Protein backbone atom coordinates (compact mmCIF):
# COMPACT_ATOMS: atom_id res chain seq x y z
CA UNK A 1 0.00 0.00 0.00
CA UNK A 2 3.15 2.26 -0.18
CA UNK A 3 3.41 6.13 -0.49
CA UNK A 4 5.88 7.23 -3.29
CA UNK A 5 7.82 10.58 -3.32
CA UNK A 6 5.56 12.32 -5.94
CA UNK A 7 2.67 12.61 -3.33
CA UNK A 8 4.98 13.71 -0.41
CA UNK A 9 6.76 16.33 -2.62
CA UNK A 10 3.49 17.73 -4.20
CA UNK A 11 2.10 18.00 -0.62
CA UNK A 12 5.25 19.99 0.43
CA UNK A 13 4.88 22.20 -2.71
CA UNK A 14 1.32 23.14 -1.58
CA UNK A 15 2.72 24.07 1.92
CA UNK A 16 5.69 26.09 0.49
CA UNK A 17 4.02 27.94 -2.44
CA UNK A 18 1.52 30.14 -0.58
CA UNK A 19 0.06 33.54 -1.55
CA UNK A 20 2.99 35.05 0.49
CA UNK A 21 5.52 33.16 -1.70
CA UNK A 22 3.88 34.50 -4.95
CA UNK A 23 3.73 38.01 -3.33
CA UNK A 24 7.56 38.01 -2.98
CA UNK A 25 8.10 36.72 -6.56
CA UNK A 26 5.72 39.31 -8.06
CA UNK A 27 7.55 42.08 -6.13
CA UNK A 28 11.07 41.03 -7.41
CA UNK A 29 9.57 40.80 -10.97
CA UNK A 30 8.45 44.49 -10.99
CA UNK A 31 11.23 45.91 -8.76
CA UNK A 32 14.01 44.35 -10.96
CA UNK A 33 11.94 44.12 -14.26
CA UNK A 34 12.87 40.45 -14.79
CA UNK A 35 12.37 38.47 -18.03
CA UNK A 36 10.89 34.89 -17.96
CA UNK A 37 14.32 33.23 -17.54
CA UNK A 38 15.25 35.46 -14.55
CA UNK A 39 11.79 35.22 -12.92
CA UNK A 40 11.86 31.39 -13.26
CA UNK A 41 15.36 31.28 -11.68
CA UNK A 42 14.21 33.56 -8.78
CA UNK A 43 11.09 31.34 -8.42
CA UNK A 44 13.16 28.12 -8.10
CA UNK A 45 15.89 29.66 -5.87
CA UNK A 46 13.13 30.64 -3.35
CA UNK A 47 11.36 27.23 -3.70
CA UNK A 48 14.61 25.23 -3.15
CA UNK A 49 15.50 27.34 -0.04
CA UNK A 50 12.02 26.95 1.57
CA UNK A 51 12.17 23.19 0.77
CA UNK A 52 15.67 22.76 2.26
CA UNK A 53 14.64 24.78 5.39
CA UNK A 54 11.61 22.42 5.79
CA UNK A 55 13.00 18.84 5.25
CA UNK A 56 16.74 19.42 5.96
CA UNK A 57 19.77 18.26 3.92
CA UNK A 58 19.34 14.46 3.43
CA UNK A 59 15.71 14.63 2.14
CA UNK A 60 16.48 17.79 0.08
CA UNK A 61 19.18 15.81 -1.80
CA UNK A 62 16.70 12.84 -2.29
CA UNK A 63 13.92 15.14 -3.65
CA UNK A 64 16.30 17.11 -6.00
CA UNK A 65 17.73 13.85 -7.52
CA UNK A 66 14.07 12.58 -7.78
CA UNK A 67 13.08 15.82 -9.66
CA UNK A 68 16.04 15.48 -12.12
CA UNK A 69 14.63 12.04 -13.10
CA UNK A 70 10.79 12.53 -12.87
CA UNK A 71 10.32 16.38 -13.09
CA UNK A 72 8.35 16.61 -9.77
CA UNK A 73 9.47 20.23 -8.89
CA UNK A 74 6.87 22.97 -9.57
CA UNK A 75 7.10 25.38 -12.55
CA UNK A 76 5.68 28.93 -12.41
CA UNK A 77 3.01 30.26 -14.86
CA UNK A 78 3.87 33.94 -15.69
CA UNK A 79 1.80 36.50 -17.63
CA UNK A 80 3.29 39.67 -19.22
CA UNK A 81 1.67 43.01 -18.25
CA UNK A 82 3.66 45.32 -20.61
CA UNK A 83 7.19 44.02 -19.77
CA UNK A 84 6.33 43.36 -16.07
CA UNK A 85 5.76 39.65 -15.27
CA UNK A 86 3.15 38.38 -12.79
CA UNK A 87 3.18 34.77 -11.45
CA UNK A 88 -0.50 33.62 -11.48
CA UNK A 89 0.07 30.00 -10.41
CA UNK A 90 2.18 26.80 -10.69
CA UNK A 91 2.28 23.43 -12.45
CA UNK A 92 3.04 21.39 -9.25
CA UNK A 93 4.72 18.57 -11.35
CA UNK A 94 5.13 17.49 -15.05
CA UNK A 95 1.90 15.40 -14.91
CA UNK A 96 -0.42 17.62 -12.76
CA UNK A 97 -2.69 20.46 -13.98
CA UNK A 98 -2.00 24.15 -13.11
CA UNK A 99 -3.14 25.68 -9.75
CA UNK A 100 -4.01 29.42 -10.01
CA UNK A 101 -3.16 32.03 -7.27
CA UNK A 102 -6.90 32.15 -6.24
CA UNK A 103 -6.58 28.44 -5.13
CA UNK A 104 -3.21 28.63 -3.21
CA UNK A 105 -3.05 28.81 0.63
CA UNK A 106 -2.87 32.32 2.19
CL1 LIG B 1 -6.46 22.79 -9.82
Amino acid sequence: RPLSLETTITSLTRDIITHRFIYLINHECIVRKLDERQATFTFLVNYEMKLLHKVGSTKYKKYTEYNTKYGTFPMPIFINHDGFLECIGIKPTKHTPIIYKYDLNP
